[PDB]
This record gives structure tokens, C-alpha cells and sequence, in this order.
């Protein structure tokens, strides 16, 4: 139906926006150029300074957020509509549609979509990302790590197969996003802050 079709567009959309270029070219910097060349709040955390890359992890998690919010009260978390409004943000940060944005990894965001279906699985997961990044100093490991235990709190909590879905899916493609990553941790040669 209409609606349902609206959310998931809207959140494509929305997710599209990687505000991590928007604040990036706001003092110049060619985000492509310095450190990683990512556009995630990573990259922008390496290139600009802590404080923005908090705003861009905050403005990268609200359009998973957002929408998602709308599709667990417009439609229920048992929903498909909820599997493919977040989804949609995910993809959105992954293959932006707007010709000069490059994709991220999709982090960020698909926390956002988490928190929208349950805030204690989303702080369990953002958890297990801190402590193995104190724990090694790689953002990579701790997001791929992380990405892995939101499915496994989401089915222990007891979150329904649409949701289940949309977890495993959107956590194959962070995990493909992170092919590289895999390759340079595999032989020790992964970025460390
Ligand atoms: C390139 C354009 C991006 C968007 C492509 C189209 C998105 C695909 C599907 C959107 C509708 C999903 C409906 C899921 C569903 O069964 O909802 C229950 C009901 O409300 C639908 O009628
Ligand atoms: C479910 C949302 C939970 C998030 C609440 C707190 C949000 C604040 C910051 C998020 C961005 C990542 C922060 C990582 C960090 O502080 O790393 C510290 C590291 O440099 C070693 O001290
Ligand atoms: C459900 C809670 C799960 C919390 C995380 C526990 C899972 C176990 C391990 C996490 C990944 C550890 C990887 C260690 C490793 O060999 O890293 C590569 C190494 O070269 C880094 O120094
Ligand atoms: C090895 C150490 C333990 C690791 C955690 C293993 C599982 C631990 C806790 C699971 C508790 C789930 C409580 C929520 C739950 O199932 O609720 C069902 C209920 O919410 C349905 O509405
Ligand atoms: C080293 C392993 C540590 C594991 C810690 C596990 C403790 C985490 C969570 C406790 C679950 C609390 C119950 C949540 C709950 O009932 O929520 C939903 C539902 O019951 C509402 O009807
Ligand atoms: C990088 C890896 C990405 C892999 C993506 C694979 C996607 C696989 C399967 C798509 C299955 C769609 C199922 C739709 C569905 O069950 O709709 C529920 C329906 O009851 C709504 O009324
Ligand atoms: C809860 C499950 C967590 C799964 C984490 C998977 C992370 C994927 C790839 C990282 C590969 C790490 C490099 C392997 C390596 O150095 O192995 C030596 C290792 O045995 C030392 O502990
Ligand atoms: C199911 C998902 C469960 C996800 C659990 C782990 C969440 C960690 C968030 C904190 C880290 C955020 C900073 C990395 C983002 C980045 O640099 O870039 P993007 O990936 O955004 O392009
Ligand atoms: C670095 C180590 C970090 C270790 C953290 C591992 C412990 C997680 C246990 C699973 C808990 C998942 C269930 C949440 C409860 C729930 O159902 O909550 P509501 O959705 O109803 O709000
Ligand atoms: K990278
Ligand atoms: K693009």
C-alpha cells in the first residue's frame, strides 16, 4: 500500500544524505583525500577533529532512527514494512542516490534502525562495539563484532522473523562494506587508533 511504499522511499532517501560529506566540504576538506577517504563518522573523527565525527555518528544514526520510528508506530515492529523502511536507510548510506555522494558502511545507521525497534538491544550492541574497540583499536573489528551480536540479542530478546530478517540482511551488507577491512585484519595490517 501507499504508505508503506512512501516510508521506504523516504528513508532511501533520507539515507542517501551522508552527512559526513555535508560537514566535510562545510571547511573544504576533501573527505576522499584525507585518511581513509570514507565518508563515515570515522574518517570524519580522523580528518576534523572527535566533536565532529560525534555529530555525523548522531546525524548518520537519526536517519536510521527516524523512519524506523515511524514504521514501529505507523505499522508495528512486526511489520514487513519495518524489514524494508530500515533496510532503505541502510542501503540509502551504502548507495547514496545523489550522483556526488559516495557510501559508507552503514553503522551508524542500522544502530539507528536498532534503536527504533528496541533501545536495549541497540545500548547491548553500541556495548559490545565500545568494548571491543577499547579492547583492540580497530573500528573495524568492533563494528563487524558488534553488527553480529545485535542479530543474536535480537533473537534472544525474541524480536519476530521480519525482524530477524531485516538484522541478517542488513548485517551481510555492513559485513561486505567491511570486505577490505577483513583482508587487512586477516594479516595484521588494519588501520589502529
Ligand atoms: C529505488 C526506489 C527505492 C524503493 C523501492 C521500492 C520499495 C519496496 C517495497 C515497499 C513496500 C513494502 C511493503 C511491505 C508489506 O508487505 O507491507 C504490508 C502492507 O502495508 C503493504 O501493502
Ligand atoms: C544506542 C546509542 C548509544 C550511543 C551513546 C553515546 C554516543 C556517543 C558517541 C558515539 C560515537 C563513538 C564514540 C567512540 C569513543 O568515544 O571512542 C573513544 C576512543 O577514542 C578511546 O577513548
Ligand atoms: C554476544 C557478546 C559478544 C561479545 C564479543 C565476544 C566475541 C569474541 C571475540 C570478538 C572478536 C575477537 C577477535 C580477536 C582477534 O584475533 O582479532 C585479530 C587480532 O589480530 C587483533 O589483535
Ligand atoms: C553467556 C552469558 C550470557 C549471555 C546472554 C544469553 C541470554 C541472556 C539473556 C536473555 C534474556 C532475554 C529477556 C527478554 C525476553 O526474552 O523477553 C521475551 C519477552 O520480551 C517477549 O515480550
Ligand atoms: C556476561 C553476560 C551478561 C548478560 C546480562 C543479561 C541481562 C540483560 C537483560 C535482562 C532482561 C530483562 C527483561 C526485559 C524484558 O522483560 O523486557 C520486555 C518484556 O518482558 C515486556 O513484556
Ligand atoms: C550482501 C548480502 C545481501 C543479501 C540480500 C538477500 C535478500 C534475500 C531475500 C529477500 C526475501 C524477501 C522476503 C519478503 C517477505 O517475506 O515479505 C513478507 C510478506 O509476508 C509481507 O506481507
Ligand atoms: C561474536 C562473533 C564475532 C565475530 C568477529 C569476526 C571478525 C572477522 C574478521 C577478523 C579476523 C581477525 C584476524 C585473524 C587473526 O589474526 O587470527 C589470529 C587469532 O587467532 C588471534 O586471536
Ligand atoms: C545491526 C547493526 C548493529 C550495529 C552495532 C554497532 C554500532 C556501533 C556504532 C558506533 C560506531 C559508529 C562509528 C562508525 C561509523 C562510520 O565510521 O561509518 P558508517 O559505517 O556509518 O559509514
Ligand atoms: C564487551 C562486552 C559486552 C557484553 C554484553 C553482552 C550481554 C548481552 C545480553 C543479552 C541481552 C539482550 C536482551 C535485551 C532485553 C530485552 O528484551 O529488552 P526490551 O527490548 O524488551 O527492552
Ligand atoms: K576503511
Ligand atoms: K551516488
Amino acid at each position: 500500500m501507499g504508505s508503506a511504499l512512501f516510508l521506504v522511499i523516504f528513508a532511501y532517501l533520507l539515507g542517501s544524505i551522508t552527512f559526513g560529506e555535508v560537514i566535510a566540504k562545510l571547511k573544504g576538506v576533501d573527505l576522499r583525500n584525507v585518511g581513509s577517504g570514507n565518508v563515515g563518522a570515522t574518517n570524519v573523527t580522523r580528518a576534523l577533529g572527535k566533536k565532529y565525527g560525534v555529530l555525523v555518528f548522531f546525524l548518520d544514526f537519526l536517519k536510521g532512527f527516524i523512519p524506523a520510528l515511524i514504521a514501529v508506530k505507523s505499522f508495528g515492529i512486526d511489520s514487513w514494512v519495518l524489514t524494508f523502511t530500515g533496510l532503505a536507510s541502510v542501503l540509502g548510506h551504502m548507495y547514496p542516490v545523489f550522483f556526488g555522494f559516495k557510501g559508507g558502511k552503514g553503522v551508524a545507521t542500522a544502530l539507528g534502525v536498532v534503536f527504533a525497534v528496541s533501545p536495549s538491544v541497540a545500548l547491548f550492541s553500541f556495548l559490545v562495539w565500545l568494548g571491543i574497540f577499547l579492547w583492540k583499536r580497530y573500528v573495524s573489528l568492533a563494528s563487524i563484532t558488534a553488527t553480529i551480536s545485535a542479530f543474536l540479542f535480537l533473537f534472544v530478546a525474541g524480536y519476530p522473523v521480519n525482524v530477524l530478517f531485516m538484522a541478517i540482511v542488513i548485517g551481510a551488507l555492513i559485513i561486505y562494506r567491511h570486505r577490505e577491512n577483513i583482508n587487512r585484519l586477516l594479516t595484521g595490517r588494519e588501520h589502529r587508533f
